[PDB]
């Protein structure tokens, strides 16, 4: 469904360590280099801009590997789908508002926390999200 | 407040999505692949408190696998700085935290305020 630049850009935008920001296409190049694999900055770019589509299975393994995710992220929608929800998960942890909310709501009973959820939903109706 | 405790914290807290904590064999293989060589027996002692006081060269190898700074094992401030980050990842497996969290996500800040406002209401 989604393009290969889409899936790749989703990993750059989403997977990266704590206490820091998104990896740069060049820690990548360097990270491959430190394991023999030789990949060109200009190539990695055209890949991520959608000018270079249809890479070989080896290049896709290579990147899927820097990110530590199965290459089947790139070729089966089904697992592209299983993983993307988890991907999406990442972004929400590490979102301030969210951290504050679950912070302040932990230690509320099950009735008053559910009551908290009924209110988020109110607010998602109010803003046109739902 | 040990290198064992701090190393294991990482294993437990820092792993890829839709997956589990890494395994010593992994980190091993992952070092190999970069032309770095470290003994598995060694690594295992290092998590068990059979050896302390690992060489920088080694706190290098590990901190460059976890993709964090080798300052983690050394500086008590960047430790607490960085450790706050892991404990978020934690608090966020906390069940029923995920149910709330994954919704509050789309909401504008003025809207997320209207929530924090309601949680205080519940207290």
């Amino acid at each position: 469904s989604t393009t290969f630049a889409a899936r790749l850009n989703r990993l750059f935008d989403t997977v990266y360590p704590p206490g820091r920001g998104p990896h740069t296409s060049a820690e990548v190049i360097a990270a491959l280099k430190a394991e023999g694999i030789t990949m060109s900055a200009p190539y990695l770019s055209q890949l991520r801009s959608g000018n270079r589509t249809n890479p070989s299975g080896a290049t896709m393994a290579a990147l899927a590997n820097f990110f530590r995710i199965k290459a089947a992220y790139f070729t089966d929608d089904e697992y592209y789908e299983k993983l993307d929800k988890e991907l999406q998960w990442l972004c929400t942890m590490r979102d301030d508002g969210v951290r504050r909310i679950a912070q302040r709501a932990h230690g509320l009973p099950s009735a008053a926390q559910q009551k908290v959820l009924d209110r988020i939903d109110e607010l998602r109706r109010a803003e046109g999200i739902d």
